């Protein structure tokens, strides 16, 4: 709309897919060297009282006098009124001039036609300008990140979150960690009045009866051998029959339904079933113990305490035969005694309430409070997972996710009954996803994928959204991305990664890929629906920053030969 | 884009939105979790 | 290997209680790995590929 200025050069080749501009003055190029760089935008004429925006993709300079070349691609159209449409409807003829895009025009276009603003940094050409996107489109849909090492992913994510939590509307966010990093990025002065629930391996409370079928079957059992059939059947039978005795009131229970159910009792039952011996005498078509006393209903005695039975014999007077399931179940008993013997996993098997007593069926509510917290204020929670072993990570993640989806659906229904949309949004942040969401992985992690797949598809309707972070996107699930509506690309170098991230992402010709491996530290590229159009941007450092204190090695070697009092260490090392 | 024997020739079209459309403290009192 | 790792663990606990990070690092150099860490191999070589692995995922800290 305003005075654009003095132009650069005319056109020399045109088409819907490609455009080619040609400069022949060096003094003109060196003056505007900063804008004509890749990613930025240019204006072309397509008749009187219209203009067309193009994205620079490809530059070339030759000396034979000079000859420059700027290849471009079209996005949309703009009038003199100010309106910005989209979708090409014109091919520009030659001998038509071109101009450079000033900021003022971009700011004007940004302000008006944007419904609700959310700031996401500053453009590169000018730092004293703020890039904006739609307030609602972004945080109500599935984001993604991918960056090579050193590209500053963590800091940028921390900045985004800080803005989402008003650190420089009440929002709920959970951030899974693997490095103990994002804890300090929220350690403002206590008086700020925004709740923070830090969790770990010592204080986390998460009973084992909340599991679904796959997790329970996965922790205590391996189905590789020939005995994989019978174990599962009788395990299910045992768990069910033990579920009721402790929860009588309720009705129509099943393997999946969650309520308290001890485990040591199930072990006792399985053992007592290992050694059974039946009697075949008259009117004695049932078991027989050591004290010559039959049994009617197994469930009444087998749980209480181990029992011993008489020996197998064939006498006509003492006719005792062996049981059906004797012998088979020998290993899993020791395997389970072991897993329960583990101290480091105590938080899952043998947990304790604050007072000291074990949990009960009713504390379910509180189990979620930790993730939910206070209702009318932001309650960012930072789970930690370093102390957790490598075998239970998938299980932990699946449970902590399902427990949130259920709540979402429940409050979505509770509000559907009323007729108003839910005002409680929940964001999930999954860091270093490539460890526990493998695309090349098999059953070793089968329990994790699904717990997230749901959010990938359903979550949007209910009220919870994702945010995936990774650094090697090739070895990540094909399904978790495709459901991502917006992409932030920071520096990437490894070729195969370029190929994959170019494929998945639609509006990427050769140049938009030639821009990835030359970005600076702090920059980024944005592609999706939250903006009007693709854009190149720059961030600032977050305050306070994440540190993730670590063991320095060389600075410690230069010190003295510190006496490791092995005595005291091993002494404390009871492990009994 | 349509492909196959039905049309007179391959071709691209666009669809009009179909009206009607397809859509589908004490809060957590479901310990049953069902 | 298991011994090393467990020692580092029980020591990190103490110095963390004290509030200070560890000061006794260890570097395990492994040679001709492919003789005792197979990719396609039997359970006979399942006692090693596990233990050493615990160091990769949960080492930096302790
Ligand atoms: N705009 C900026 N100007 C100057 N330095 C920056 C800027 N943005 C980021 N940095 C620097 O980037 C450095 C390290 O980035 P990190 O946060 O370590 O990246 P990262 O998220 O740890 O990536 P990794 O190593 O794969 S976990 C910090 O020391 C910052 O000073
Ligand atoms: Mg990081």
């Amino acid at each position: 709309m305003p005075d654009l200025g003095t132009p650069i050069g005319s056109v020399t080749d045109s088409s819907p897919s490609l455009i080619r501009i040609e400069i022949s003055s060096a003094e003109d190029f060196e003056k505007y060297k900063s804008m004509l760089g890749v990613g930025q935008y240019l204006l072309v004429a397509s008749g009187n009282n219209l203009y067309l925006l193009a994205s620079i993709t490809g530059v070339r300079a030759t000396h034979v006098n000079f000859r420059f070349q700027i290849d471009t691609q079209p996005i949309g159209t703009l009038s003199e009124d100010g309106e910005f449409s989209r979708g090409s409807h014109s091919l520009p003829v030659p001998t038509e001039y071109a101009y450079v895009t000033p900021p003022a025009v971009l700011e004007g276009i940004f302000s008006h036609q944007i419904k609700s603003p959310f700031a996401l940094g500053t453009l590169g050409i000018s730092p004293d300008i703020k890039l904006k996107i739609d307030g609602d489109r972004f945080f109500s849909k599935h984001v993604a990140v991918v960056g090579s090492t050193g590209s500053g992913k963590s800091c940028a994510v921390a900045k985004i979150l800080q803005t989402a939590v008003g650190i420089e509307k009440n929002s709920h966010i959970v951030i899974f960690d693997i490095h103990a990093e994002y804890a300090a990025a929220f350690n403002l002065e206590a008086g700020e009045a925004f709740t923070l629930n830090l969790l770990g391996v010592d204080n986390l409370r998460l009973p084992y009866w909340l599991m679904n079928a796959q997790e329970l079957e996965q922790i205590f059992i391996e189905s590789n051998e020939h005995n994989s059939h019978n174990q599962i059947s009788q395990f299910r039978h045992a768990v069910v029959r033990n579920k009721c005795k402790h929860n009588p009131t309720l009705t129509n229970l099943s393997f999946d339904t969650p309520v308290y159910f001890s485990i040591d009792e199930v072990v006792t039952y399985l053992e007592n079933m290992n050694n059974e011996v039946i009697g075949k005498l008259a009117g004695e078509g049932k078991p027989k113990l050591a004290n010559e006393t039959l049994v009617s209903d197994r469930d009444e005695l087998y749980f209480d305490a181990v029992q011993s039975f008489i020996v197998a014999s064939q006498a006509a007077a003492t006719k005792a035969s062996n049981g059906p399931f004797n012998g088979e179940f020998d290993r899993m008993i020791l395997r389970l005694h072991t897993r329960l013997a583990d101290p480091r996993l105590q938080f899952l098997f043998y947990p304790k309430k604050e007072d000291g007593e074990d949990l009960a069926t009713g504390d379910f509510a509180d189990v979620v409070r930790q993730f939910v917290g206070y209702m009318t204020k932001s309650n960012v929670s930072i789970i930690d997972l370093s102390g957790i072993p490598f075998e239970v990570l998938s299980i932990v993640v699946s449970l902590i996710s399902r427990m949130i989806f259920d709540f979402g659906f429940h409050y979505s229904k509770n509000r559907h009954v009323g007729g108003a949309v839910s005002d409680v949004p929940i964001l999930v942040v999954c860091e270093e996803a490539h460890n526990y969401l493998p695309r090349s992985g098999g059953a070793a992690y089968d329990a994790s994928r699904k717990s997230i797949e749901r959010i990938a598809k359903e979550g949007r309707k209910y009220g919870v959204t994702l945010m995936v972070v990774s650094q090697r996107p090739s070895e990540v699930s094909e399904t978790i991305f495709s459901q991502c509506s917006n992409f932030i690309s920071l520096r990437l170098t490894n070729a195969v990664d370029q190929t994959y991230v170019k494929s998945l992402l639609p509006d990427l010709s050769a140049g938009l890929g030639d821009l990835l491996p030359n970005l600076a530290q702090g920059e980024f590229l944005i592609v999706g629906d939250a903006p009007l159009m693709p854009t190149v941007g720059h961030f600032a450092l977050p305050v306070p920053e994440p540190h993730s204190r670590s063991v320095n090695y060389l600075q410690e070697w230069n010190s003295g030969w510190r006496h490791v009092d092995f005595d005291s260490v091993i002494d404390r090392w009871r492990g009994k």
